[PDB]
């Protein structure tokens, strides 16, 4: 398996590009940033509005939690490497506490309302105006060589007032190399996508475009997360309860994927539900024939059948949203 599009990123690339060990992290003043008030925490970081007492702008300080100097590394390059392009958070500064040295990120601020509050007042024009922002931000870092493998809407901030938005969280994301086979621990479990859930390895950009549409299917059905497994078995059961087992099993033998019997088990076998038999009354207004034709090629077992995020944005369900811009 290999990426079908960028796939040669980071090779023409100078290996100073993507070696992130190479980095020397050059360090900043702890003082020059103050916190101000917590706006968020996860495994590991905490996160907190900030002050810079140079100029009086307001900040993102993310503090993180004792970690692994190789993981601080591989965040830093991706960050400073992907500052300045559409929608990607901006690293401002990267400090250190003198006496016990545990690093602070320093990010700009957005102001955010978080997505479980903001969601629900969204009209459809906004749906379709946020996701694409958000396949502007895809679509250029799966261009720069780098996979977010971690998308969810807890990872894109956004200030609904100033219609911004920003991927944020670059903790799981990593450079992508042909035929290497990586770590499927990774995402969060609700946006993992049957790739990670079968143990296939050498995935690729692909995997956010999954991710992408899990959280573009929870927008528009009203059902957060879409999928919602226990554990990395019930996910896969989840989305084969969905997708059927049918289109599962092609898949499988394509990539000559064999389950554990543990999985292929409660997994089962299952008829597709039609997207259709997901709209509601409460959700009825964001789903249109495009927003289901859009999601169906998000949703794929089959990660190279997937839409690129290039291709996406050329989707007609956008066309509104290309005419404004
Ligand atoms: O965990 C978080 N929470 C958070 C917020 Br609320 C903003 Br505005 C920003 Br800019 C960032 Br980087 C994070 N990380």
């Amino acid at each position: 398996s290999k990426a079908r599009v960028y796939a040669d990123v980071n090779v023409l690339r100078p290996k100073e590009y993507w070696d992130y060990e190479a980095l020397t992290v050059q360090w900043g003043e702890q003082d020059d940033y103050e916190v101000v008030r917590k706006v968020g925490r996860g495994k590991y970081s905490e996160v907190f509005e900030g002050i810079n007492v140079n100029n009086n702008e307001k900040c993102i300080i993310k503090i993180l939690k004792p970690v692994k100097k190789k993981k601080i590394k591989r965040e830093i390059k991706i960050l400073q490497n992907l500052c300045g392009g559409p929608n990607i958070v901006k690293l401002l500064d990267i400090v250190r506490d003198q006496h016990s040295k545990t690093p602070s990120l320093i990010f700009e601020y957005v102001n955010n309302t978080d997505f479980k509050v903001l969601y629900p007042t969204l009209t459809d024009y906004d749906i379709r105006y946020y996701i694409y922002e958000l396949l502007k931000a895809l679509d250029y870092c799966h261009s720069q060589g780098i996979m977010h493998r971690d998308v969810k809407p807890h990872n894109v901030m956004i200030d609904h007032e100033l219609r911004k938005l920003r991927l944020i969280d670059w903790g799981l994301a990593e450079f992508y190399h042909p035929g290497k086979e990586y770590n499927v621990r990774v995402a969060s479990r609700y946006f993992k996508g049957p790739e990670l859930l079968v143990d296939l390895q050498d995935y690729d950009y692909s995997l956010d475009m999954w991710s992408l549409g899990c959280m573009f299917a929870g927008m528009i059905f009203r059902k957060e997360p879409f999928f919602y497994g226990h554990d990395n078995h019930d996910q896969l059961v989840k989305i084969a309860k969905v997708l059927g087992t049918d289109g599962l099993n092609v898949y499988l033998n394509k990539y000559r994927i064999e389950l554990d019997p543990q999985l292929e088990a409660l997994v089962g076998r299952h008829s597709r539900k039609p997207w259709l038999k997901f709209m509601n009354a409460d959700n009825q207004h964001l789903v249109s024939p495009e927003a289901i034709d859009f999601l169906d090629k998000l949703l794929r077992y089959d990660h190279q059948e997937r839409l690129t995020a290039l291709e996406a944005m050329t989707h007609p369900y956008f066309q509104q949203v290309r005419a404004a811009e």
